[PDB]
């Protein structure tokens, strides 16, 4: 079945473009100029666009198709419709002599991440306004939320790299799905996923069974990120990532350890104090911010927060003010036009705090 085309390359350091078919009842010459790579990965890379017939810049993801192990990127892909996570307009084949096949998905182009505006940011020395902290945070936590409900879909490599920003808006978008499974109860998971320093702990003690949870652990360490303008837990490796998470959480309980993975069994470890969050940020920083941060980076799993009730958290007050903008005046990006299938997330207190009254 599949349904996906060749490409046409024309090349020669002068220019370099691909021609398309785009989709059918007649199909249509489309063509990309290719430029400017913008991100890898293990497997791809990332290069700016621009669309010859329409005028449009986008970003296409190059993947390289080595059969290792599950795609399912294209799957999600295809099946997602929500403000926070990116539109895939088209994808393709974009084969060469010898060498093997690439799967080209042509995704909308967004310019910024979050880990550029951070570096931004962190190179003044200067921390990074709350209000856009908020937003971003906000954004991803509405995106997860859509993503664990409604697609039914585990991300399940949350990282500021793919985290897209724009500049102008302000309006967050989740990218790149090599990593996103749909999580079935009793048929296990890879337990070696998402990059280390937003890792959460059940995958550090070798857990198969993990619920979406994992995500918003990884959130937990996005935000930290934002306020403390440097990695949360920068570990080197597995080993020295887990002792990072145990010098601010302390050592986990035996019971804590059952909830993330029953099988682990005992962990041979001194019991190391945690150093509470009130010393770990700023006095300046806001209680609500440390308050979620705090609720997201939990051991066990199922007193994780979940996307939806973060983004009803008190620290996200701000962002439903009548009045609230952009430091520049401008309006906030779209936030509170949930979808119905969006809040089929039963509670109605958590619907009436959610929405404004505006």
């Amino acid at each position: 079945n599949e349904k996906d085309i060749e490409a046409s390359i024309v090349s020669g350091n002068g220019t370099e473009t691909g021609q398309i078919i785009t989709t059918a009842q007649p199909k249509q010459t489309i063509s990309y100029m290719a430029e400017r790579v913008v991100g890898t990965g293990s497997f791809g890379v990332v290069f700016q666009a621009k669309c010859l017939e329409t005028g449009e810049a986008v970003a296409i993801k190059k993947v390289l198709q080595d059969k290792r192990y599950k795609n399912r990127e294209l799957q999600v892909m295809r099946t997602v419709d929500h403000p926070n996570i990116v539109k895939l307009k088209h994808c393709f084949f974009s084969t060469t002599d010898k060498d093997e096949l690439y799967l080209n998905l042509v995704l909308e182009f967004v310019p910024e991440t979050v880990y550029k505006v951070s570096k931004q940011y962190i190179r003044v020395h200067q921390h990074m306004p709350i209000i856009y902290v908020q937003l971003y945070i906000y954004q991803i936590c509405r995106a997860l939320n859509y993503l664990h409900q409604v697609i039914g879909v585990c991300h399940r490599d949350i990282k500021p790299q793919n985290l897209l920003v724009n500049p102008q808006t302000h309006q967050l978008k989740i990218c790149d799905f090599g990593s996103a499974k749909m999580l079935v109860p009793g048929e296990p998971n890879i337990s070696y996923i998402c990059s280390r320093y937003y890792r959460a702990p059940e995958l550090i003690f070798g857990a198969t069974e993990y619920t979406t949870a994992i995500d918003m652990w990884s959130v937990g360490c996005v935000l930290a990120e934002l306020l403390l303008g440097h990695p949360l837990f920068p570990g080197e490796s597995g080993v020295d990532q887990l002792v990072e998470i145990i010098k601010v959480l302390g050592t986990p309980t035996r019971e804590e350890i059952r909830c993330m993975n029953p099988h682990y069994n005992e962990f041979k470890f001194p019991q190391i104090k945690a150093h509470p969050w009130h010393k770990v940020f700023y006095k300046r920083m806001p209680p609500e911010a440390v308050d979620l941060v705090s609720r997201l980076l939990q051991y066990s799993p199922n007193l994780r927060c979940t996307a939806l009730a973060a983004c009803a958290h008190p620290f996200f007050n701000d962002l439903r003010d009548p009045n609230a903008s952009l430091p520049n005046g401008q309006p906030l990006p779209p936030l509170f036009n949930f979808t119905p299938e969006e809040l089929a997330h039963a509670p109605d207190e958590l619907r009436l705090r959610l929405i404004p009254e505006h």
